[PDB]
């Protein structure tokens, strides 16, 4: 990706991606709007199994598009199973998409409603051996999406907020061990699920999306810090990292299933 020039600006944003990544106009692109009245309850959907007790976080990185908290995925330490999934999916990293204003920022929307931000916990199907192989498969990834609304602070998110000062610009990283991702989950695991894609280039259609119905609340101060990050690298003109979200894409020939009535 040494030649990738896509971003979220007026000249390289979502409306431009299809030129370098034609799959942008594909048949199972993400995100999508979740029409709650049209999603159908699927009683055959098993409860989701989130096992993060042995999670091993390693580093946090500002990659110029968002910041990723990375985990050791060389063993089954933090995995997602159940729900619409068959097999074991390992957590490799999580990141967020957020806006410049509290009224926007999420990628998925619920009945057209936009949340302040959206957390993506990325997992890959272990039957494919490694993440690189997994993204080339229709069932290679499982991304657990969680909406963030502004209200009370999320205690479990503060460690992330406090380290952002050290990775302000593109390419900067910092040790980030012993972070417990369980502190970012809502109480309920009720969810909607549909087959989709990565929401940023290469936009590969390798994701089973699992979006939780219950958002978590974060404080205005917490999301404000997210907005102080930079898309640019150090020593370059400052461009605040905000509105790094892709808008809802056509649902086309897909049905969103709900795990609850
Ligand atoms: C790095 C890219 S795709 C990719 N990633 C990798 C890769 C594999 C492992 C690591 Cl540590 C880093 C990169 C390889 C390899 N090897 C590869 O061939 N392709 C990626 O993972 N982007 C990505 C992830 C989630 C989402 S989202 N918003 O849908 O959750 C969007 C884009
Ligand atoms: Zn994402």
């Amino acid at each position: 990706g040494m030649s990738h020039h896509w971003g979220y600006g007026k000249h390289n944003g979502p409306e431009h991606w299809h030129k370098d990544f034609p799959i942008a106009k594909g048949e199972r692109q993400s995100p999508v709007d979740i029409d709650t009245h049209t999603a159908k309850y699927d009683p055959s959907l098993k409860p989701l199994s989130v096992s993060y007790d042995q999670a091993t976080s390693l580093r946090i990185l500002n990659n110029g598009h968002a910041f990723n908290v990375e985990f050791d995925d060389s063993q089954d330490k933090a995995v997602l199973k159940g729900g619409p999934l068959d097999g074991t999916y390992r957590l490799i990293q999580f990141h967020f998409h957020w806006g410049s204003l509290d009224g926007q920022g999420s990628e998925h929307t619920v009945d057209k409603k936009k949340y302040a931000a959206e957390l993506h916990l990325v997992h890959w199907n272990t039957k494919y051996g490694d993440f690189g192989k997994a993204v080339q498969q229709p069932d290679g990834l499982a991304v657990l999406g969680i909406f963030l609304k502004v209200g009370s602070a999320k205690p479990g998110l503060q460690k992330v907020v406090d380290v952002l000062d050290s990775i302000k610009t593109k390419g900067k990283s910092a040790d980030f061990t012993n972070f417990d991702p369980r502190g970012l989950l809502p109480e309920s695991l009720d969810y909607w699920t549909y087959p989709g894609s990565l929401t940023t280039p290469p936009l590969l259609e390798c994701v089973t999306w699992i979006v939780l119905k219950e958002p978590i609340s974060v404080s205005s101060e917490q999301v404000l810090k997210f907005r102080k990050l930079n898309f640019n690298g150090e020593g370059e003109p400052e461009e605040l990292m905000v509105d790094n979200w892709r808008p809802a894409q056509p649902l086309k020939n897909r049905q969103i299933k709900a795990s609850f009535k």
